[PDB]
């Protein structure tokens, strides 16, 4: 509320009141804010990690470019709610449209009011409306040109916030209308990945504390562990750990073959059945 | 004064705050009351219906157009003072001027100072400036272009009043200068002409009113008189009056011929000197 409200205050809005001026910057506080929170949403996701660990050392484009299509449709269902989260706040606050789109309206009422205003100080007198800037003879003009233009940020936000919901059901429906399997199947799936993903973590932390363990044994003569570690030793030694064609088994796309009609949930489980 | 206030308040500049329309209406005021001044002082000069009776029935050029023009300089010298004492206080008051010339300023520092003004706005601005309704915005620029405007309305009035009192010195060296007799010698001459009309206007009373008595007298049987006209009877009878070529014997332009070296001042005197 209270650092809400200081950090908000550095990144609001202040319309540069100059012609073709102030629209450049009314696209750049809506779209480079927009910009870096959907490439940060690309960054925050991990499995476009796994995209182009696919496609980089496999250069496998193999089975097709739509189970990559559905990776990022899932990439960016993680990932551009973030700028369209803020195009739609920026647009129905309307600052950023107004201070765009103040220096193209149509002066001709506003050449009659001002006494034959030429263009020369009409455009620049349309400039400065977002500020306010307007006198006594223009201040009831420029509150009509300002609900005008008001009218229609707010529906153009209310158009793209439309047409995103659509947007989003129609991916999902498209998701469960190309889906190769069931929806319980694929909730199963979406379960079995969760599970795969946590266990992974949790064992790859103790398979690599357990390794590390062993090579400070074998510098010092022994190693400092608390009680949880002393059994993490008892419990799960290592020989040896994985070879790296082994592990690049694991990584890629999650695939859906299915061998001898048993189905294979992922690379992992694709390399245990194989073995 | 408070009459002199109230006959001058309807006659008193009110400039038409309008582009191509505030200089003719300067140029009336101006003008127009100069114009009628002019020609009251032709209508209350007397000496113009001499000359007007010296060139309608005889038709006479003969002398020259110089005795004509020296009489029409002294018809001016009567009349045309009071054109001249209108418009040097009209041009030195200014308002007429600056009503005039207000339309025709250079707009460029206007246009600098008023967001680059178009001339359809800027003339029409000129035109209501001495109508003192420029904004705050133009308010020192107005009494900038006021002052400039004063000084060029003053100005022309000082050398307007200077080019007329050279103008009546140069008419006044003329006259003694192409003077076809000395300078007391004029003032004889004019002082003749006084008395000449004095006498004359006296005298036509007095024998007018001793034929219209004569008359009535030959109408009811009698006449009603005062003392005073009862000593007119008494004093100077008529058998009868004088005849129209006696009469315009009279009249026309103050001959300056000399009968055999003798002077005669008047035609008159001409009149009488040939009997």
């Amino acid at each position: 509320t209270v650092g809400s409200q200081e950090l908000f205050s550095v990144v609001a809005f202040h319309c540069p009141c100059s012609p073709a001026r102030n629209y450049l910057y009314g696209l750049a506080a809506i779209g480079v804010p927009a910009l870096v929170l959907f490439i940060i949403g690309i960054i925050l996701n991990n499995h476009t990690w796994n995209l182009v660990a696919e496609c980089q050392h496999r250069r496998t484009k193999n089975c097709s470019a739509a189970p990559t299509f559905l990776l990022l449709s899932s990439i960016l269902g993680r990932a551009a709610v973030a700028p369209v989260t803020w195009s739609v706040i920026s647009l129905l606050r309307g600052e950023a449209y107004v201070c765009a789109l103040s220096e193209f309206v149509d002066p001709s009422s506003l050449t009659a009011r001002e006494e034959h205003f030429p263009s020369a100080h009409a455009t620049e007198i349309l400039a400065r409306f977002p500020c306010k800037e307007n006198p006594d003879n223009l201040s009831d003009f420029r509150e009509e040109v300002s609900r005008r233009l008001r009218y229609e940020s707010q529906l153009f936000g209310w158009l793209l916030i439309g047409v995103v919901a659509i947007l989003v059901f129609l991916t999902k429906c498209l998701k469960h209308y190309c889906s190769p399997l069931s929806y319980r199947q694929e909730a199963y799936w979406a379960q079995y990945r969760a599970n795969e993903d946590q266990l992974f973590q949790r064992t790859a932390e103790v398979h690599s504390r357990v390794l590390a363990a062993n090579n400070v044994r074998r510098f010092f003569g022994f190693v400092a562990l608390n009680k949880d570690d002393e059994e993490l030793i008892a419990n799960f030694p290592v020989e040896g750990t994985q070879p790296r064609p082994q592990w690049n088994a694991i990584t890629g796309v999650y695939l859906y073959r299915e061998n001898q009609g048993l189905p294979l949930y992922s690379r992992l489980h694709k390399w245990a059945q194989g073995l």
